[PDB]
């Protein structure tokens, strides 16, 4: 294929240029006086949204060399939405201050090397000053008001994560699920949790959501590589056959096996889902089994003499519900003996005894804990069925950023924590002068975000941040009354983990960026 | 600079002299606030006038490199003869710094300039000759 | 007229693009190892030169907006030939590298006023610094020196220097003319010279010198302003009539009465030139009887009941060569009774003693120190006639670097003065970082006419640049020889007059394009 | 006036297609197998010529950066044409060969300024090695061979010329007229010729000669710059008054005086030719007298009271025919007393004995050699007029060959001379590689006249080149016979002094147009 080569400034300004469209389209979302962005589908009626990344997914430029520019900062919105699931648009808004005024800079004739350097400099300054304006959530009164005005002022809401996390602990597996009635329920069933997802993005047939959930699904568990679909056609044969959703759980699956499994279940021929198997190596091992009698399976590896064409129904692990993230996997509630649950449980609390060195201590804890300590389920009690929806989508949210306010806490909300890291910074210096350019190209980054609530909400945004600098802790601007004030006594607040993320991987990319100096793509 | 500074000090005896730095104008604006006209449109009308009386000193804020916004923000907060040195880039009393402009020069030009404003914005037809 | 008009960036680069083709096609004639231009004409065969005078003159381009940028730093050019005589191309090469450098972070988004505040600063501090690396000329045996070498290694031009001024002093007058023989002949005769010029630049019919000359010229002496030319009718009558050349010193000549002479000089017409009185006020009256009988004229002010209309031969002053430079008029050997010459010098020197203020000590010292002082007379001795033109032609050169030699004194050459400035105010701050960057813009200037040299000389300007900056002192690279040591041992120097003045003229033009903002020109 | 700008690599490739036009026109009219090149006029038919002046002069490109290269080259073919008369097709044939050759290595990427310093060097070893290879003409026996070769091989015009420098001397004044009858004449009358030329080219009335002509002009002598021509006219209104030819030797005639004789001698109004003074200051004053007393005039300097107002036929000098070329007069037999012309030369050989100093023994030797020594006359005889004319037309051009056999001799023809220099000269080396290179440059150019006229004679150039670089000494090719064999006994020779013009001449303007980067001309 014959390529297009632009070099140096030339090839900059095509980013830069592409970059400020998706940019300019996800920034206008930003904050509570927002504006509504409209999404063209071919099929009937436009997607009006306010959602920052709904928006940004969908921008795509004509010009190949523009497209790049903004399909790279699209990454980082993605990425910040996979770390907190907050903060999208503040973390897009953020890259285009840094790329803007470095690009600049560049221009200008410094070198991008030691702007770089300025920049992530100023940022792990940055992520340490944050820690230290952070205020944590330790005891589980505080965690309620949290879950509270995440959910719109809703004390129904906050009230249940408190009891749920007080019954798997803090650490713990907390899930939601569609309710049976008029009252919110609460069990801990026996499920586990682990860090792998989807080896497909084809698998996710909730779009909202952007993962994967099977009702009642049938498990297979083997410890090899599945590249021949030979081997998994006696399985799928009789899966169909009383149709119920499955969970494939192996070292992984290549080739010809998985490319098939796709076009399977888009057609609508059997559900299926693809995951590789927990851990590496030597846990790997044992951690199937631990999902095997997690789920009542069987771990078929190729040793004893075990193969994937006669393993039946009867071979399998069932499950009553599981969900795949990208990056995340849940088995909940599964079959298997309680005895030989807790007698599994009980096979590896054993070998700690026999622990001799201290890291088979640290990686024999992980597996009992969220083994015997389980998965909990919040079914979610409504009246009506719109009522049902609603409720549900303003649980799952509230619980993502509860559990981001436990693990690094939460700043002050409104952009502020940024804006006053950033006056905190000023005597900040590197090594040469380019160097501290590059710091301050950060520093009036971290002021934009306020600046586009402001520009929003109507208000002259110089004005507004000028005051602000002005007063001192977590004063700030209340955009939706156009009041000043506290912010932790208004209720605007920002879980620290989302604004370290947002900030951290903005400046990545705006690293990344202002290095380039050559840009290779298609021809048109 | 004799011929300059007789104009000034003319002027300066005829009518006297305000605080410099746009700041008089901008000090007549915040107290004509409540001020109001028959009907909505007329109500609209003088809010133009008094946003204009703003310009001014926005304008010599944006050749001295600081946002306009902010200064203009700041000036309006405080009171009296406070307003901005452009020179200095220091806020304070105008009549104590010496910036100040004769009472006829800024009379002179509001009244001219909402003259032509005034002309211009009842215009219709306009009659030119042809390229 | 219909005008066009640009704004801000698109009106800056357009002036950038102007003087850089005024800068290129000049700088390329710096130093010995210098290139030649060839500029066009109408008649004949094209000029071949390395003169960066006549190169600038002839630069006007065709996109308006570029033409003006062009023309403005030609103004610089021109006007540090009007301080020194010297260093234009010098001028030029420095104007572009503040402005290029200029521009620049201008773009980036700095205060222009700010950015020229940190230029000046800088230059008031480099001139001040040159005037402790100067090493004056005080006697008349270094003086001889200066002579020699910028006359081409020539000790019979540096003996005649030194000569003449030994007999008038270092504040006399020195005057080249055309020589009788074989032999250089030197003379003391009564004469006089003033800081007036040509009241109009098309008298000049030395276009080489870019200045007029009148041999055996008449001289009409009025105080009153001529608008008319009725009353010079009359005098213009019997000029003609037995054919001499004219001088008209008068308060001024307005209108009418001088945009004839001009149109009358250049058919042929009755040589003519006009020039302002001396002084102004009260002195005017004085210096006009003080040129009177210098000359052998009269004063024809309007009072006592006298015209210009009956004013004949017999009331005009003659005097046997005058010559009138843009802002230079010199009265060479008039006429006037010797005795009524010391009886008018001694009618002055009679009012210092009842000089009551000490101003009028001043301004009466200073009329006759010049006036029974008088000027001098180099004539120019060579056996043939090609040769007394090349003679005369680095006489007057070697005169005008003599006379910057004595009044500031020399500084190293090679443009290793500016450099070694350069490296002593890199401790030079101004009041805000955006001042900070118009220091560094002036001080990475100052390399450039060095740098220049350097790439005429075929090397690298940065090894070279890098290796004089390295070693102190007058150490420097010798262009001619490709030799490095030390300047002023080699006698490559310059006076610091024209280097002074080659600095500080190009930063005022830069300062002055910085600050633009708005531009206004015909359409086209 | 707008003025375009071309720089570096861009503007030579302009001067160099400029210049092969010129030289590719020129070049092929080379040897005695020349091409005839055809000139158009616009008036009738026509003219078909070999001369390489005529084509040389005719030569003016569209493109004005062409036009300039090929203007260049052409100041030089012209110029080798007021130095000898002769070699102006072999210096344009050489320029191009240095130009070319010399234009390739820059572009390579060497140093002009050293690539012009090894090409004269170069030069001025040639010009060394070529004095070694001239073999003279001293005795009256060999200096009529060359007037007998040059005349196409008759034996009557050698013999006129060896007569009349037995006459005169080897320095004397030699001149031609037409003749009176049917034998050639030959007398010595009492003349005298100075070096000066016509004050302007607009004179020439024999545009075939490029010079001017006056049959018994009446001659003015005045010391003084005319300027005006109020004291011209009661000269000229006395002059059309009695029909005849007017000269006008002064200081000089300045524009208004000057400007209108000109436009007065196109039209027809009286013939007049205007020309500087004889030598310059002191010897300038008697040097008028010594041409008063030679034609019977006066001087008319402005100190005893005379002017040129009161100036008649009785105060003016007469001479029976003046020749005035681009830089050499000569009045041939003018009036005055034989005996007052005796008393005035031995008015200066009186000089002699009273001169204290040996200079003025210098130039008071060269006055009376050329004025009691006089000037020769040859009257050329013929049967039929268009015989005349022919007898002229090949006297002129031998008398001009001899010349300059005498001044610096012979050496041999058909460009071999030079083609021998270049093998002598293979070991010269410069100071570093880029100035080698410009020798070798130097010394393949001067293979080019010899490789051009075999071209011209249809033979392989590099044949016939490598055959006369074999063999030694005189021996070269004779185009016209197509034999090989000693040029010296085949009478093929050319002057010295032409061969030593055309390479010098080349190589000054080879060597500017190399070391240019920047060309400034009119915009189309
Ligand atoms: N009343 C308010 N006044 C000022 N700022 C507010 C207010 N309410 C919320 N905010 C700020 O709104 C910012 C979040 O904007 P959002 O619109 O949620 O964009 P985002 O979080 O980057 O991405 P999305 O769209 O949620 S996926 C938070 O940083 C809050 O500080
Ligand atoms: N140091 C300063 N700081 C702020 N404003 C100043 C300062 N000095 C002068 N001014 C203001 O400058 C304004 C006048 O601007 P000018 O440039 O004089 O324009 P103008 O008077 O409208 O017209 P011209 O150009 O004088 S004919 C006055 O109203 C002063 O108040
Ligand atoms: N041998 C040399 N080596 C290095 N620099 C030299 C040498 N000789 C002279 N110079 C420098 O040449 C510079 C002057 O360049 P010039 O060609 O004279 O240009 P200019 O003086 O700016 O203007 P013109 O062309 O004279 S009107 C001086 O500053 C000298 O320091
Ligand atoms: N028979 C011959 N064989 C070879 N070369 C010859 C012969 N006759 C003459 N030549 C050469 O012809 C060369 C001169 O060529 P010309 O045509 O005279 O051009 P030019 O002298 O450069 O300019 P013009 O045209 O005379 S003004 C001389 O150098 C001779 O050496
Ligand atoms: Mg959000
Ligand atoms: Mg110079
Ligand atoms: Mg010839
Ligand atoms: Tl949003
Ligand atoms: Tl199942
Ligand atoms: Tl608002
Ligand atoms: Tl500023
Ligand atoms: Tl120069
Ligand atoms: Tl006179
Ligand atoms: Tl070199
Ligand atoms: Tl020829
Ligand atoms: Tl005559
Ligand atoms: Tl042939």
């Amino acid at each position: 294929a014959a390529k297009d080569v632009k070099f140096g400034n030339d090839a900059r300004v095509k980013m830069l240029r592409g970059v400020n469209v998706l940019a300019d389209a996800v920034k206008v979302t930003l904050g509570p006086k927002g504006r509504n962005v409209v999404l063209d589908k071919s099929f009937g009626a436009p997607t009006i949204t306010k959602d920052g990344v709904s928006v940004a997914r969908e921008i795509e430029l004509e010009d190949k060399f523009e497209n790049m520019g903004a399909q790279m900062v699209k990454e980082v919105a993605s990425k910040a939405n996979d770390a907190a699931g907050d903060g999208t648009t503040t973390a897009t808004v953020l890259a285009q201050a840094i790329i803007t005024e470095g690009l600049k800079a560049v221009a200008a004739g410094m070198n991008p090397m030691d702007l770089k350097r300025g920049i992530d400099k100023a940022v792990t300054a940055a992520v340490e000053e944050l820690k230290a304006l952070s205020v944590p959530c330790s005891d589980s009164k505080a965690i309620a008001q949290v879950g509270t005005i995440s959910a719109n002022s809703d004390e129904t809401v906050g009230k249940l994560i408190a009891e749920a996390m007080d019954k798997v602990g803090k650490e713990g597996v907390i899930t939601v699920e569609d309710g049976t009635g008029l009252q919110d329920e609460l069990d801990v069933v026996e499920g586990m949790q682990f860090d792998r997802g989807y080896l497909s993005p084809y698998f996710i047939n909730k779009p909202e959501t952007g993962a994967v959930e099977l009702e009642s699904p049938f498990i297979l568990l083997a410890d090899k590589k599945i590249s021949n679909i030979r081997e998994m056609l006696p399985v799928l044969e009789a899966v169909a056959k009383a149709g119920k959703p499955l969970l494939i759980i192996a070292e992984d699956v290549e080739g010809e096996a998985l490319a098939t499994l796709v076009v399977n279940t888009m057609r609508g021929i059997v559900k299926v889902a693809a995951v590789k198997a927990p851990g590496f190596g030597d846990r790997r091992k044992a951690m199937l089994q631990d999902i095997a009698t997690l789920t009542g399976g069987t771990v078929i590896s190729e040793e004893i003499g075990m193969e994937l064409e006669k393993a039946t129904l009867e071979d399998l692990g069932q499950a009553k519900r599981v969900v795949i993230n990208k990056d995340t996997t849940t088995i909940i509630d599964g079959v298997g003996e309680e005895a030989a649950i807790q007698g599994r449980v009980a096979q590896i609390r054993q070998q700690i005894e026999e622990a001799t060195s201290d890291y088979d201590r640290e990686k024999l804890q992980e597996r009992v804990a969220k083994l015997a300590g389980g998965v909990a389920v919040i079914k979610v009690g409504a009246a009506t069925e719109v009522e049902m929806k609603e409720k549900k989508a303003r649980v799952e949210d509230a619980l993502h950023a509860t559990r981001a306010a436990v693990e690094e806490g939460v700043v002050a909300g409104g952009g502020v924590a940024l804006i006053r890291v950033a006056s905190k910074l000023a005597d900040l210096r590197g090594q040469n002068e380019d160097q501290n350019v590059g710091i301050k190209v950060a520093l009036r980054a971290m002021e934009a975000p306020l600046r586009q609530i402001v520009l929003n909400c109507g208000e002259e945004p110089s004005v507004v941040a000028n005051t602000v600098k002005g007063g001192d802790g977590n004063y700030g601007y209340n955009a939706a009354t156009e009041e000043y004030g506290n912010m932790i006594d208004m209720g605007i607040l920002d879980p620290t983990k989302v604004t370290r993320s947002a900030l951290q991987y903005a400046a990545s990319v705006a690293g990344l960026m202002i290095t380039t100096e050559c840009m290779v793509t298609d021809l048109p």
